[PDB]
């Protein structure tokens, strides 16, 4: 199951879609334990630590599926926070620990990735990303990792620098993508969520939410008390 | 409810001053297939009425209302004996590692946990065997006691222990409980601290089963008519 | 492979031996997290409890290798919330649910039984507790869990009365076993420790409550022995 | 014997009134037999020096001493990027869970987390904690120590897990194990990634040094 052709990168062909997340549905911030210092600026949860906990296990057990028997290499963009990757990483290595332990099966290898903008030579002047090399990543089968996609800029440059490189296979896996005008798709995604800011577990504004283990959208009681 | 320890004993089973548990509506579930389930339990199950990790989450919020109800008290936790998979255990491991960081707290009494059967359990002295509780209630004459039970459907079996227990004069009496399923039975009893409210129906995963067929199943759902027939 | 003949029961042969630990050797307490009220009875710690729970997941490793493939019944001695059964079934459980067949093999059964033949205590809706009848293990593979093994005299009485019902196989599981100056003395199969003949607190171990939230395992005082 | 957060900035790196860590002495190990192993690192691994569950035991003895050193002030914890963060992320995973259980009795802003490479004005007046893999010879945390100086914090302490007893130096506040001057791998250590997946610690052997150096 591992083989797919580069063209198919940011389709989501041949995926499992995700949990969907109606518009404007919430969960009661009172029947959650939330830090009393973020109270008062949530008042819903979008989603519970434990519904992100169990669909990250989901998520593992279909990628330990689909590279099952192949040397796997997993590139951590360092974008926001790394709280999505270090949750995936873990389920991946306990699967990993007792399925296919008997085998010359190859445990996976992790990569850490950063990214600079730039401003090419062209008559738009449009941005587009710079990244570290990715030499290694020749004829390699690649998983990249990312928090969320909004608009896929970040994972639609960066996957033109990788394809340079000439890997095996590139696919995606991101613990959320917004349902947004604003294209591109994962392979392996958490949830889709209407088009609204979230904050909590690997993610944050202003470092206001640094202890919140669920999800939710950032407040005006937020964005006010900071500003 | 919650909040301070004492308590009047005859709001036993009322729920007076509680927490509202999360309300979960009439027909409303969640999709199989967005979740790891066992393969054997596949042809058996194809919603999903809670998902593990949303159970951990409510007993977690339930351990905090608990502490906070029991602060600066010696706390004695009644456990209606079940197996490894039942929600008692899960409640008390989120309350023993709020107790091992509760540094401010080391003066006061660690909780004591107690197993209770409700038909009567033979045992033999001093032969090392597990205590367990049914005839004999005495040593609680006087102290905060919690009930914990995996669901109250009708709660008769709380309704018939509270009864017992009252008669050795404890300081005060609140139940636990991980569900309580709606009913239009007037005077009904109540839990204290309750993870979700559901409509009355029955269910099967994590701390429950039917006939060993979900033995496995970390999910909670309503028992299917396949696996109804099965049997 | 599951096959093993009734008579070995008690033998603990063609085992993996236990983990070692040699007469009087410690652990300074000081080092580890203890409750506040367990520090005038505790100065040295014998197993600080991440070293059980290493040696937990080890064994349950050694347990799924045994029964790869085949129909498990877990018989366990009947223990609260702290009982070595509890976190041997969490990490077999795990193993489980990535076991590489989860399609090919039937899951294990887990039971809870009492050591002697009481009156039945069972009622719709509550825990079934064996006691009277063990009938429903003849022709099954038993593995029998129970905290410590010191003398073997619990687990010699309870084995007789198993057999009488005729088990496919039956071995036995326990975080501990002592170094007793017996001969042919019952042991296990997949035993965590073997130790100096002590008398032990902390973990699924306890003496008086008094050790009811300490997490490590220890060795009794006498300045916890003299309170009570 | 103290757990208060004022310390005067000239005692970096001496390890004042500290609470000594763990000592493992000379040549002392574990069987690797007793534990679980993943089979490709086997052949390279003769022996453990930490089992996993011993790391576990000791990281959250420190998380707690941590805790209580600034309980009710506003902490901040760098994360040297330098090796891997395995060390951070264990020692992180335990404070969020005592501050999550701790005192809901008001004010103390949770602790904030900070990443850096090897700029500091961000660190001016705050209580700071520096946390390493390990300490070898000292030099990484005496050369960033002197740079995080010049920006004025209120407070500076070190945690790292090991500290290796080296011939005749800097010292860390909060440290896990006292080991003998050895090369280790595992559990939060690498070498040119042979042991990704290996739970425990163990001292490099001379077959995997060799099959890159
Ligand atoms: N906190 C937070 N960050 C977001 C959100 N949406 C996008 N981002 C950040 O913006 C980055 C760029 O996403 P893009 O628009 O390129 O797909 C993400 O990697 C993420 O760090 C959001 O809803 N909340
Ligand atoms: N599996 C399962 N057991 C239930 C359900 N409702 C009640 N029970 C069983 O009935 C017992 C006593 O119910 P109670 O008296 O507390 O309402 C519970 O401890 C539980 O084992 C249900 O919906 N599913
Ligand atoms: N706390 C504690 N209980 C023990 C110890 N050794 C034996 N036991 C208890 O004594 C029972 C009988 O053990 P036996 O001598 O029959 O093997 C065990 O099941 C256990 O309950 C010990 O060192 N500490
Ligand atoms: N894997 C490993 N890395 C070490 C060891 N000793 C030192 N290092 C690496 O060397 C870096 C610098 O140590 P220093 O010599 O500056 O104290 C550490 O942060 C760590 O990444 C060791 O025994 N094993």
């Amino acid at each position: 199951m591992a083989s797919k052709p580069i063209e198919d990168y940011g389709k989501g062909k041949g995926r499992i879609e995700p949990m969907y997340i109606p518009d404007n549905t919430f969960y009661n911030a009172d029947d959650f334990l939330v830090p009393p210092h973020c109270k008062p600026y949530i008042d819903k949860i979008l989603l519970p630590g434990g519904l992100v906990k169990d669909r990250v296990e989901k998520l593992a057990y279909d990628i330990h599926r689909t590279y099952f028997g192949e040397e796997l290499h997993i590139i951590c963009i360092l974008k926001g926070s790394r709280g999505f990757f270090n949750l995936l990483i873990d389920y991946l290595a306990t699967i990993q620990k007792y399925s296919g332990r008997e085998s010359s099966v190859p445990p996976f290898f992790e990569h850490y990735v950063r990214l600079k903008s730039y401003q090419n030579d062209n008559s738009t002047g449009q941005l587009t990303v710079l990244s570290d090399d990715l030499s290694i990543f020749r004829d390699k089968h690649v998983l990249i990792v990312e928090d969320i996609v909004d608009t896929g800029f970040t994972l639609t440059e960066f996957g033109e620098r990788l394809k340079a490189v000439g890997p095996k296979s590139m696919r995606i896996a991101t613990l959320v993508e917004k349902r947004t005008d604003r294209s591109l798709k994962g392979d392996f995604v958490g949830f889709s969520i209407e088009d609204v800011w979230i904050v909590g577990c690997c993610y944050d504004f202003n470092e206001m939410f640094r202890d919140f283990d669920h999800v939710a959208v950032l407040s005006d009681a937020a964005r006010k008390k900071f500003e």
